């Protein structure tokens, strides 16, 4: 319903929250490319899903294919309506000894760069319709120290100023950029089915500030279909935040006194 | 569909976004008390939306008004979900040497003072609830100067610091608490089309860092819309922005080396 | 001597960071007049800093006395340089449920409509000048929730808000407008109590993010000093978090994890 | 006085801000080496500064050249109190079309990675210590749009994130970490030649905020002798505009409405 007729791609679509966007964009009424590197299961998701969603294998480091993808979308579907820069890799908190200077390029070539190219060759097929949407994925980092490492932090930060001059420059075009920065949420690893779920939404329930609630995959996905629908027509430049406050609280000083 | 069987309350419902929300939250299944103190529009508004939507004087600078609003809430439909803290007068951009002492102290009793009220007596039915959303309407002045009047300016970044507060204390009842700041509004004009409509247009045309869209009221209410449903189940402490991104540019160096 | 010739308005002036920063501007060479109600306090410590330092009863909600306060400091001296607009009153993290209507006015009235009425009749006598700096004491939690109670988070971001707009109206007059926005001060005791110093080190030395150091009031009154000195001539709009990084962090998930 | 025997090492140091930074660290009592690869540049000022300034050569995308440069202060004066991680290039604002992916690469080794091995080597001279000082050189783009382009706004941004992060792990052991962000300033920017001096004074006193006064590499370093220095030994995570507040501002509906 929310997106019928739009055309949206989805890198990091494979897994985690850009699967979950890739199911929810397609309930939505979407065209949807899943852009990924894990070629069996994006095809999978993609054969399972049925005829508007289609997989796409794009490594968001090689600008050739990156090119090639967005090339593809609008010959495939004649326009690209949202591209959601959601592939990037994740680093928890660490310490400044641990960065390794191969792993920081490393991770802000995929991270970063890719946002980049995305940005680029999306704007490239958008402006000549004088419309679109960018969305990445950003962090919670953005806003709080001590929760993610610092190669990841920073390439996140960047992205964040990314998607401001693009709202800038792409707001005379009518194109809108945003970011999603979700708080941790269950994704990757191996599914330790019992031991790793039950043990992920056990330290989440007792670290967010918004109890009650357990941030899924499936949550980020809807704020996501907020920012790339319509209802979001006039929002950009905006990094909207997914974590239950717990950026905005600093409990020491209140756990001290009190304890 | 989407707030079915919730119980909202919006203060300033009688007119413009106030208006515009109910109208909205009308649609989406939710019983909304109408909180003004414009009684012939609120009263006008409520009867002609059915049932479910009914108005209730108050003076959100009168406690008791206040008090006696959400408890006649809570003895006519046993609880609130949402409250949407609307209610306030704006100015425009102004110098300081206009900025009268009566006139700040009424704009802060309205403005900010109300919120304070609104929000303390919904956190009040909120909690037993352990459940609860409450929405502040702040506005763009908030993270740019030169939109808004000095007085009208200090109160809504007062709201923004209220509404980061309460997301911290009221989180740990499973309630969220979030801001919308919007920009440019069009209001007090019969919607549909006008001539009011267009020429607005030609000023926000120039103004607006997004071309080719202008901000409604019912934009505004759809904004709302997000953050009270149960898709915005894990945003809380955020001021999010509804301006087409004309808060994150100072275009004025560019305007100077390209004249 | 960095404050040589300089004018300067102290509101909370007679204890504290207020004091603080009157005895650092005269140590810097500036004019200062003390504006507050603690009228003991405050005749004393102008009368034992000398000839420079004059102290002037100001309740900063009545406008009145603020309108007098600004011009007899014109009148005395030529102009004002400085505004340090710090009177206020404080309160720890509390509840929503704990806002009392007449108690959250009345601060309003001291923290944030005192800080409009400072700065209104500042910047009526900066603006022929052509120079001058208002400087607002606002608080470390404008940046962060769990210091501070509520009604008085909500007036230190309206102090932000107004700090901002200044800096824009006045920015076109070559006048300043910058917060400091502190974190844990001692301020209470100034005189050498070690008992009541190593103490509050007690309690800070769990709560601070930067270890091995804790801040006074002379430190608040330091960074005052640099913002309303010409080291910060093309500073302005700031709101200066001196907080040892408390505001930037949550640290709940790695406390968990570990 | 106010860095008497203070060690202070200061990347880009022989041009613009960081020349300016090293010539206020010797006058008031530092020992300063100057990291560069200007080695002219750097090696004259350093033998007319005198004993207390040195030259060391030092690419600082290369670990092992920031590696030995920290090694050598510390031989040479017995630790380092002060990082000034300063070098960088610059970009006016431009287009994502003209994003290069090679040039966006080489830009984020300068500016973003060697601000990581600089502040990686500072910290391991430091963390024994229990003590010391890290600074970066940011930039205003950081807080609005439409002054840099989108290469350098995302490494800048890169660079706060980075500060605030450190400033949390280094402050277990009593070191502060932070970010000075100026506006524009006439330096290696633009050449020596007058007839670009007359017109850059001329541009920037249109474009800022803050009126008379322009902006000299001479302000910023004041600035970075107050965050170095125990006036600001609580100071930590701070990203300090010098700005004029430029960033605080967006006046197009001023402009346009009193047009
Ligand atoms: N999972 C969390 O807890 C969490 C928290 C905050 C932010 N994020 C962000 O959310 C984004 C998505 O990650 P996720 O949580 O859904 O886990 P995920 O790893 O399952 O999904 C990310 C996908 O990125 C793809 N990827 C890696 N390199 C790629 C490349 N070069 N080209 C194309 N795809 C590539 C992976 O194949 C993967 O399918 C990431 O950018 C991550 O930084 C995640
Ligand atoms: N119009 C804009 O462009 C714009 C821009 C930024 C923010 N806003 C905010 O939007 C909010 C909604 O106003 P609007 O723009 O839709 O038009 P509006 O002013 O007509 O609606 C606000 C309502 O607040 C009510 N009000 C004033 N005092 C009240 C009191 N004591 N008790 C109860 N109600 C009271 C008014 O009666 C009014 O109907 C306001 O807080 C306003 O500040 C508007
Ligand atoms: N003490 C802390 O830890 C802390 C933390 C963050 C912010 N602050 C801010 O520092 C500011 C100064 O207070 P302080 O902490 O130094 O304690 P303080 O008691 O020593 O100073 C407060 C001053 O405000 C004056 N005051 C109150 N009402 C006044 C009025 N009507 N007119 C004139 N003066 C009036 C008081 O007399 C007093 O001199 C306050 O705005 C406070 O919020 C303090
Ligand atoms: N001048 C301005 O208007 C302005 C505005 C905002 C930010 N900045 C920042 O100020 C910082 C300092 O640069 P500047 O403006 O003084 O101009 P500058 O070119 O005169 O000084 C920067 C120095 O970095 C050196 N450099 C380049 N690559 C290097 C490398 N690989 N290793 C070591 N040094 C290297 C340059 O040689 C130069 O001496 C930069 O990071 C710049 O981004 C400047
Ligand atoms: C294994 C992994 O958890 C190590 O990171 C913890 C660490 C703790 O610092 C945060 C504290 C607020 O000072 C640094 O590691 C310390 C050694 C002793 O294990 C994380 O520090 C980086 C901040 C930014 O999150
Ligand atoms: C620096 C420049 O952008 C500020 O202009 C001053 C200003 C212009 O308004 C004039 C117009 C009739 O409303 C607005 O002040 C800046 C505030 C918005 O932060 C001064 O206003 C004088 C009249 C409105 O009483
Ligand atoms: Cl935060």
């Amino acid at each position: 319903r929310r997106l019928e007729g739009k055309v949206a791609i989805v890198t990091g679509g494979a897994s985690g929250i850009g699967a979950s966007t890739v199911r929810l964009f397609h309930d939505h009424g979407a065209k949807v490319v899943i852009a990924d590197i894990q070629d069996d299961l994006g095809q999978t998701l993609a054969d399972r899903l049925g005829r508007n969603i289609s997989y796409t294998h794009c490594d968001v480091t090689d600008e050739d294919q990156v090119r090639a993808l967005v090339d593809a979308a609008v010959a495939k579907h004649g326009g690209v309506d949202i591209m959601f820069s959601n592939a990037g890799i994740v680093e928890g908190p660490n310490s400044i000894f641990d960065v390794d200077k191969d792993e920081l390029e490393r991770l802000m070539g995929i991270n970063l760069v890719g946002a980049f190219l995305a940005a680029k060759h999306a704007a490239r097929v958008m402006v000549p319709a004088k419309k679109g949407c960018i969305i990445f994925t950003a962090s919670a980092c953005t806003e709080i120290a001590g929760i993610a490492g610092h190669s990841y932090t920073a390439s996140k930060y960047g992205i964040v100023g990314l998607m401001k001059s693009l709202a800038v420059e792409l707001g005379s075009h009518g194109i809108r950029a945003n970011c999603v920065s979700p708080f941790g949420v269950l994704t990757g690893i191996v599914p330790d089915d019992e031991a790793s779920k039950l043990m992920f939404e056990g330290i989440m329930s007792k670290v967010g500030n918004l109890k009650g609630k357990i941030l899924t995959a499936e949550d980020v996905a809807v704020t996501v279909l907020y920012l790339a629908s319509e209802e979001a027509s006039y929002v950009s430049g905006v990094n909207l935040l997914v974590d239950g406050g717990y950026t905005v609280v600093n409990p020491t000083f209140i756990n001290v006194i009190t304890a």
